């Protein structure tokens, strides 16, 4: 029954057995409560990028094996700009860093500077949007610094995701402006459609998203009792168990309730919510409830021979504990899945609160270490100057003193603090310049 | 200009011209004219074994790594049906027979027989559906002799395809009822629930479909022009090219028809139709003709001054060489629409003709060979005795005398002749039993 470490407690081992109890993993094989959720991004995902007007494909590191085919098909400015994805399998934690892993990575050229970037935000929104209205997980949208840049690009923007149980940072998704150095490396290049003396460099972008995303949401969402599904990944919505069946019950009102159970699951169907019933009797109802829960189906119906009489059925819900009475009429496919979009929003103000929370704005560097060590994120001025993200990393690792206890920039955040930063000191111990801007800093994964 | 062999002709470098051309493969990489087709066939066939109730999943032969851990998480008949797919990448003639490919197989685990071969057929349903309905490819549904099964199953069934230019079979798709063989190699099994004395083991199934789908599309559609893509797999459905445009334009009236072509192209797209246009100048129209018609683009939309002004579209359809002239108006979306479908309904209806042509119902050996000549499959009485399919591809080989020459079974089809089987002689030379069935030869790829 249950789980068998608490999450504040032992967090390995909580994640462990949940990932093993809800059935998402096989020691990895992807089992289905966890591969649909990753089929729920690729259909999401992967309409929002063909509407951009990205085109998928599919190659037999990327770069090395794509660029070279880029120069050969870049004949002319006319045969920009090229746009392709590909859905692949790349060669421990499960879902979080593993040897083996799927993902999505696309790959673009453009003509102009301005195209080239406005494609690496609009990428960015899109993987801020699988996080947050999918997964129901928040992020923070940012640049990342020079040292922690994808290193054959000019600049890395990036989804930064909060693990409070741990207290670290884990980076979501990237999108790169690779600028020109590509072109540079593999010959891309065509002539000024302006000026035939002339030979210009495509811009160009690269962009990835991978089963990382189903970690995450597992790390944020799960609590105590087992897995929390957002329910817009959720390959069963609503469980419906029978209940109330005892030694007296009649045949004919045991198959009544049976069948109820069936009509009802029908019935969602037919309205678009993802019903199922559990009518294993040989276990209890309770284990059954157990069952369910540990996965995280996001709704759980209880039909039993009150709830059949009354018209109206007994809804537990998964996240909150909450019980509900819902009608049991022509309104109750709409009415679930109504509740089934509270579920995710609550999801995601609770997720999202727990995240503001814990993002600490420090200006003391003596405040620092202790902050990490509350398990938070830190928000802090900074000038600007590499050597002083090293610094931080380097003293923050000094003074915590087998994950690493070192701070490292996250992100330079896209919203930043209304605070201006320049009213301060650069953070690092000892330092003196005024700050240019805020950054977020943690532990990370 | 067009394509450098005919397929009646030279099929081969037919092939590989336009697959090259029509800008499908890079010498494969799969480019985005023949990617967009398996996406198609993904959310398409995905959908439909989705509704089915098979569920995705992700392994790192698939019998030898997947069936361990069907014994594994079969415990009870609690556990069934266990139905899984994956849609992934297995290691010549491109997309017909190359080294890697990408497919989709499915392997089920069901408690009763019945469900198992019912599901089977549901599956080539799904396949038929496949080649029909999408890329509009005619197919013959039937069952493999027991010579031509798959080996570890009972019994596999088949959607059969024809390559008219060179007279030869195709295999689609097949499903196969795999009965208890593979459970009792991996030792798959529950107790019988209404009898705890007793182990029964499940019965499964496999299927698989590959982008060898994309291959026999080209081989059937494609004509001494190139590419004629079907509409529904179509990335691009309509190309605009303007036309007229000459020494004496205006700029007032070069800007006009420019503007009108985006103008077109935005309302199609908003009434669903994938349209976009090509507005290289530095190429003639007929230049951009060529190569619109090389890929197989369903409609081209001359739009030129007096399009413009008459507010009339002409629409040339690629598969016919039809030209139509089609109001340019509120309805223009709905009514380009409309012709796509008719476009489908006409390639389908065309090639289902050709097909239906080419079966030959022989019942006298003499005949059999010469049939075969003329590149036709045939439609023979058989016995059913392996012996009699065996002499059938022995005597044909012998006497046709690098390809293949013997004559193989493709399949009993489910729709048999009227023509009673029984009232012929097996169609081996010198055969004397009653045949028993009708059944579909020929040389095949
Ligand atoms: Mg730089
Ligand atoms: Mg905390
Ligand atoms: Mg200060
Ligand atoms: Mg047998
Ligand atoms: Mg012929
Ligand atoms: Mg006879
Ligand atoms: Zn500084
Ligand atoms: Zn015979």
């Amino acid at each position: 029954m249950g789980i068998a470490a608490k999450r504040e407690e032992n967090f390995s081992a909580w994640y462990i057995d949940v990932i093993t109890k809800a059935e998402m993993i096989e020691y990895y094989i992807i089992r289905p409560w966890a591969y649909y959720v990753w089929k729920c991004v690729q259909r999401f995902l992967g309409g929002k990028i063909e509407k951009l007007g990205v085109e998928d494909c599919y190659f037999p590191t990327s770069e090395t094996v794509m660029y070279p085919y880029y120069a050969k098909w870049i004949r002319s400015h006319r045969d920009l700009p090229v746009r392709l994805n590909m859905w692949n399998n790349v060669i421990p934690t499960p879902f979080i860093r593993t040897r083996e892993f799927l993902w999505q990575e696309g790959h673009c050229a453009w003509a102009k500077a301005e195209e080239c970037a406005k494609e690496v935000l609009e990428i960015l929104e899109c993987y801020a949007s699988v996080y947050e209205q999918l997964l129901a997980v928040p992020v923070v949208r940012g640049r990342k610094t020079e040292k922690e840049k994808f290193a054959g690009g000019d600049y890395t923007t990036t989804v930064e995701t909060f693990i409070e149980a741990v207290g670290r940072g884990c980076q979501g998704a990237t999108s790169h402006n690779l600028g020109q150095n590509f072109g540079k490396m593999f010959d891309i290049r065509f002539q000024d459609p302006e000026n035939n003396e002339q030979t210009l460099i495509p811009w160009q972008n690269s962009w990835g998203l991978s089963t990382r995303v189903i970690g995450v949401m597992i790390m944020v969402h799960g609590d105590n009792r087992g897995m929390v599904m957002p329910p817009r990944v959720a390959s069963t919505q609503v469980i419906i168990i029978p209940v109330g069946i005892t030694k007296d019950t009649t045949e004919e009102a045991r198959q009544e309730l049976l069948a109820s159970c069936w009509r009802l699951e029908s019935e969602l169907c037919e309205g678009g919510v993802r019903a199922r019933c559990d009518l294993r009797d040989n276990y209890s109802p309770g284990w059954r409830f157990n069952h369910w829960e540990v996965k995280g189906v996001p709704l759980r119906v209880e039909l039993g021979p009150r709830e059949l009489a009354e018209r109206s059925l007994a809804v537990a819900v998964r996240h909150s504990g909450a019980r509900h009475s819902v009608a049991w009429d022509a309104q109750t496919p709409a009415a679930v899945a109504a509740l089934l979009e509270d579920v995710h929003a609550q999801m995601y103000a609770r997720a999202k609160e727990t995240m503001e929370t814990h993002r600490v704005r420090v200006t003391e560097w003596t405040e620092f270490v202790p902050t990490l060590n509350r398990k938070c994120l830190i928000l802090a001025p900074w000038c600007g100057a590499m050597e002083c993200e090293n610094q931080v990393k380097k003293d923050s690792a000094e003074e915590s003193k087998a994950p690493s206890m070192g701070a490292k920039t996250l992100c330079i955040p896209f919203e930043q603090p209304e605070e201006p930063a320049e009213g301060h000191e650069c953070i690092c111990k000892g330092c003196t310049k005024p700050a240019t801007t805020w950054v977020l800093f943690g532990r990370s994964y």
